[PDB]
């Protein structure tokens, strides 16, 4: 697909048996997700945004759905205002930007 | 050109006739620019993202040139961590996202 840039380009995920509503972000290097588990070994890690740092917890090899196209990555979980899909993972469904 | 997103997509832009490095950000709204000097009037405006907020200076119809493409319009100024290009800019370069 061509996704235009009008509005928020906003797409359902699935992860963890969960539909999600996040955003495409070129300009996230990393995926991150508001409050909810996930199985596996998990280690805190921080990352810093336009407001400063937020405290996550990073869990690994998660596997993610994203417009029907499946994907594997490191998925960061903790109190982000928005749900973001970051570059580990657009590369991974081929997502490019075009001009 | 077709950007992929295995680094981060940061392009040069020129704005008031200096070059400076910027972030092709899907994820923004707004363009948002570190601290420097435009001409005019300003507006105040605060931007929410990851780990809270700042306060910027809002100029409107300013001339920036992206990756060599013109386009005219706001610019937000403020402590942001890296030059940003928003969606009000990216649309105007004609900018999608594609899988
Ligand atoms: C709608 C919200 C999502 C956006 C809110 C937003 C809205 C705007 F109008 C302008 C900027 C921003 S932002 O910069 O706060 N941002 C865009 C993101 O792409 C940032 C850009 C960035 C990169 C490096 C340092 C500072 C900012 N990345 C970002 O937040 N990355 C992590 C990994 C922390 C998620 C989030
Ligand atoms: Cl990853
Ligand atoms: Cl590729
Ligand atoms: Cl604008």
């Amino acid at each position: 697909p061509q996704i235009t840039l009008w509005k928020r380009p906003l797409v359902t995920i699935k992860i963890g048996g969960q539909l999600k509503e996040a955003l495409l972000d070129t300009g996230a290097d990393d995926t991150v997700i508001e409050e909810m588990s996930l199985p596996g070994r998990w280690k805190p890690k921080m990352i810093g945004g336009i407001g400063g740092f937020i405290k996550v917890r990073q869990y690994d090899q998660i596997i993610i759905e994203i417009c029907g196209h499946k994907a594997i990555g490191t998925v960061l979980v903790g109190p982000t205002p928005v749900n973001i899909i970051g570059r580990n993972l657009l590369t991974q469904i081929g997502c490019t930007l075009n001009f």
